[PDB]
């Protein structure tokens, strides 16, 4: 089998992307941001407390003939921008792009956090890392990909997002048709749940290559490219006026500059993230302050290929029994 879903920016600035999942019979279908950096589908639903559902559409599993409770089952999740959701549950009948899954767990949310009641495009998330990731208790839950796995003509999932556009989420498939040149793989640790690899260097605009390993995970639910700071310094300082702000908390730069490029390397290869892709607008409305793409790590204890970066790229997460990642430029 084979599934293949649009995936939409939920803003102008690509903030994130939402794709459209059928969950239950009949189907309700709700609009889930997909993460390779978490493992939990969970979803706003009947059950969220009514002061923090605003907008979502929600699911309702009392109106699925296939939903059932997963006994005893809970949830409880805490993401790196400081988010949260828990609470119960079920599993369903869940399609992505005609691929259907039987018996996938559907974590329906209890409790979100603020963030998210304010995010009126996101109906909930579906993980895509390693499901030993997975934060239902006391049984741990497969993701959507794992449990789609054997069925899939090939055990691929590929990551195809849009500047300021629409893109595209397939499984089981590599087209050929969506990337330029040939797709360069290269090795995953799996040892912390994550799409984890190591780029093998950077350049910044027309500047030469700088060969060195920087490990990092493959994100697609992170927004921004978050690197060393060595690295970031080294970008910011070919922009006038950039500079890290405190206050705001990362780079920032003059709206009026024109943004370099950035190259990241995949063994030999190299992917390059043009300049208007790292401009991500002006701090609040109306400021000609604008917040950068590219973000030191420092503090995270890891780098993150966020959005910013697979955008530029078309991406395959290769789930064969040894993980590996390829790029593609596009
Ligand atoms: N996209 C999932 C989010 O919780 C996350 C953020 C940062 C890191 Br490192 C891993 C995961």
């Amino acid at each position: 089998s084979t599934g293949s879903a649009t995936t939409t920016p939920i803003d102008s600035l690509d903030d994130a992307y939402i794709t459209p999942v059928q969950i239950g019979t009949p189907a309700q279908t709700l609009n889930l941001d997909f993460d390779t950096g978490s493992s939990d589908l969970w979803v706003f639903s009947s059950e969220t407390t009514a002061s923090e559902v605003d907008g979502q559409t929600i699911y309702t599993p009392s109106k699925s003939t296939t939903a059932k409770l997963l006994s005893g089952a809970t949830w409880s999740i805490s993401y790196g921008d400081g988010s949260s959701s828990s609470g119960d549950v079920y599993t369903d009948t869940v399609s992505v792009g005609g691929l259907t899954v039987t018996g996938q767990a559907v974590e329906s949310a209890k409790k979100v956090s603020s963030s998210f009641t304010e995010d009126s495009t996101i109906d909930g998330l579906l993980g895509l890392a390693f499901s030993t990731l997975n934060t239902v208790s006391p049984t741990q839950q497969k993701t959507f990909f794992d449990n789609a796995k054997a069925s899939l003509d090939s055990p691929v999932f590929t990551a195809d997002l849009g500047y300021h556009a629409p893109g595209t989420y397939n499984f089981g498939f590599i087209d050929t048709t969506a990337y330029t040149g040939s797709i360069t793989y290269t090795a995953v640790s799996t040892k912390q749940g994550f799409w984890e690899w190591t780029s093998t260097g950077y350049a910044v605009g027309s500047g030469t290559f700088k060969s060195t390993s920087i490990d990092g995970i493959a994100d697609t639910g992170t927004t921004l490219l978050y690197l060393p700071a060595t690295v970031v310094s080294a970008y910011w300082a070919q922009v006038s006026g950039a500079k890290s702000s405190s206050s705001v908390g990362g780079y920032v730069f003059p709206c009026s500059a024109t943004l370099p490029s950035f190259t990241f390397g995949v063994g030999s290869a190299r992917i390059v993230i043009p300049g208007d892709y790292i401009d991500f607008g002006p701090i609040s409305t109306g400021s000609s302050s604008c917040f950068g793409g590219i973000q030191s790590s420092a503090g995270i204890g890891i780098n993150i290929f966020g959005d910013v970066a697979l955008k530029a790229a078309f991406v395959v997460f290769n789930g064969a029994t040894t993980p590996t990642l390829g790029f593609a430029s596009k």
